[PDB]
């Protein structure tokens, strides 16, 4: 693959990020090299709060979210997917396939070797994050859900395929603007800017163009098959796991369902509707942390598991 | 669906079978409640050794090896599938489908709420039972899979293609013969004769004439997205997984492969080959019985699990 790699220049400066970058080499079958950044803030001693974004965000969508749960004692990780934020984005659009991002962020996980994990995760961080549940479902202490999903090729998602085609059909991706009209809240300028920092021309957006397309929403699209395999592993998982859906996101808002249906982990905890839209971290971040901050809490006197 | 019962009169003085019957009673989806029978040895104290037959085969294909291990003071349950033993039979062939064994067994298995499972099987033992280990993984401490597999359409199995045909062909199944024809040592008449007892006539065969079928062999069978989404469970699946397929028994050798390539849990346990035919249980039973004494006796030392 042909890789770019966004200069540092464009992450200084930005309204309420200073969190050092970290970083991780992940080799691609095609033997390509690629580098993944995520943040890392609070005691190694703690167990990992990992916090997931999704299209055509980064980890800075967290900022606020990260900012209350260090305050509070825990350790957060916020990693950037391939594509996007301070991580390495290949070239093509044909590059990027769910798959291959399964396949990075599970070298990612290893790699980092992430335990004892309370995962948040929103649109394709869930889509993402939920097949690394799956693959490796002992690193997963807890999981909250918040407008996303795991499809499988089934039934209709008309709020979803609005955005598909519009996000299809525009000749430009102008991402601070997505993110300010998938939010309840102006954003203000800084933090728009923010959200154009990886990207300094379109030839950096091919990841953020071709996501949309990735979604598997017809019996025929690649990883239906793979992702039916891993709702048999969450039929499984047993763990406290959370819906937090916000209550202004047609796109996704059919996606909570089958996770109350299929997953036994959802039975015993209290599932929440969280105020805001589409990129609900920018609408109730103090809402999210504390939701964490208490799951957090609770995990001794809930199910949990040993030895791994 | 009609149902066939077979008399008790037909069990009576079988050659080395004393076991008293017991019975439970699961309802199918379509409001037919079928009786399946097991036996049940040895202190309810102790963690069920659970031993699961196949086609065209019942619970006295496990005479001897229940005989060894209450002897070692263990606990035993061996179930007989329905079309089989001394379980209810439907009467028309299209009444048998894979997801319908499994269903029914799966019935069976939370409602006798067996836990703490160390579990062998063997041919549709193993195709049903391995869908119960991917349901129900914590209800599981240890596997064993012997001449057995888990079909998922894939690549050509010309041994088992070869039984297939003739199972199809034939106009009547001889069942005593047939586990003749799949043992090293030549059967006697009383054993013979114990598994003919099941089947009257011809018309409590109809489970048995069709189970070959059922087997996914091409990727529109019935039942392989199904075994594709299990295997997802079983690549999570680290707890003892032993190998014991047998040196002749060419219509399952391959596979034991996808096991070794696919479970964790194989990795650190020591597989082996056990002599004799298909019906393996008829030809190494000391041995079947010695290797699941000695998996029990070290599961403290091994991986397991705790909180279910
Ligand atoms: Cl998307
Ligand atoms: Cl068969
Ligand atoms: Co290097
Ligand atoms: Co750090
Ligand atoms: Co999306
Ligand atoms: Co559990
Ligand atoms: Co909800
Ligand atoms: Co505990
Ligand atoms: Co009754
Ligand atoms: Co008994
Ligand atoms: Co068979
Ligand atoms: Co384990
Ligand atoms: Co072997
Ligand atoms: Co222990
Ligand atoms: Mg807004
Ligand atoms: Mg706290
Ligand atoms: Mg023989
Ligand atoms: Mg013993």
């Amino acid at each position: 693959m042909d890789v770019l790699r966004t200069p540092d220049e464009r992450f200084e400066g930005l309204a309420d990020w200073s969190f050092a970058p970290h970083y991780t080499e992940v080799t691609d079958a095609d033997g390509t090299a690629l580098r993944i950044h995520h943040v890392d803030e609070g005691p190694k001693d703690q167990r990992p709060i990992l916090l997931m974004h999704g299209e055509p965000s980064w980890a800075y969508l967290y900022r606020k979210v990260i900012a209350e749960l260090v305050a509070k004692g825990h350790r957060v990780v916020a990693p950037d997917l391939v594509g996007f934020g301070r991580s390495d984005k290949p070239a093509k659009r044909t590059d990027y396939t769910y798959e291959r991002h399964v396949a990075w962020m599970s070298a990612w996980l290893e790699q980092n070797d992430l335990k004892d994990i309370v995962l948040f995760c929103q649109d394709w961080g869930g889509l993402i994050g939920l097949r690394l549940v799956a693959a490796f479902p002992e690193r997963f202490s807890a999981v909250v859900v918040s407008n996303t999903g795991l499809p499988i090729g089934v039934g209709k998602s008309e709020g979803f395929e609005a955005w598909l085609n519009f996000s299809q059909n525009t000749p430009e991706l102008p991402v601070g603007f997505i993110l300010n009209g998938g939010t309840a809240r102006d954003l203000s300028d800084a933090e728009r800017s923010a959200y154009d920092a990886p990207f300094p021309d379109e030839s950096y957006k091919e990841g953020a163009r071709i996501f949309p397309a990735l979604v598997p929403i017809t019996p025929e699209h690649a990883s239906v098959e793979e992702n039916k395999a891993a709702w048999a592993v969450l039929e499984t998982f047993d763990k406290p796991f959370v819906t937090a859906f916000s209550d202004a996101d047609p796109i996704t808002r059919g996606g909570e369902a089958m996770f109350l249906a299929r997953v036994p982990g959802t039975k015993n905890v209290a599932h929440t509707t969280l105020k805001g839209g589409h990129f609900v971290q920018e609408d109730s971040p103090v809402e999210i942390a504390a939701l964490l901050d208490g799951l957090v809490a609770g995990l001794p006197q809930a199910h949990h598991h040993h030895h791994h």
